[PDB]
């Protein structure tokens, strides 16, 4: 097995935000949060392992994070 994609988007990723209580403990407070969650998340796997494809449309988020309708 052989293969590297050298994605060149580092970006930052860290200004998303999270809910601290309650059921939402540990989840996104806006569809942006959520965005930008999976945004790092992408990155972060990227950085360890290239192959990875970044998808995070309206659906994906409302389908990851239920609360933010």
């Amino acid at each position: 097995m052989r293969g590297s994609h050298h994605h060149h988007h580092h970006g930052s990723g860290a200004l998303a935000a999270l809910h601290a209580e309650g059921p939402l403990a540990g989840l996104p407070v806006t569809r942006s949060d959520a965005r930008v969650l999976i945004f790092n998340e992408w990155e972060e796997r990227k950085k360890s392992d290239p192959w990875l494809r970044l998808d995070m449309s309206d659906k994906a988020i409302f389908r990851r994070y239920p609360h933010l309708r």
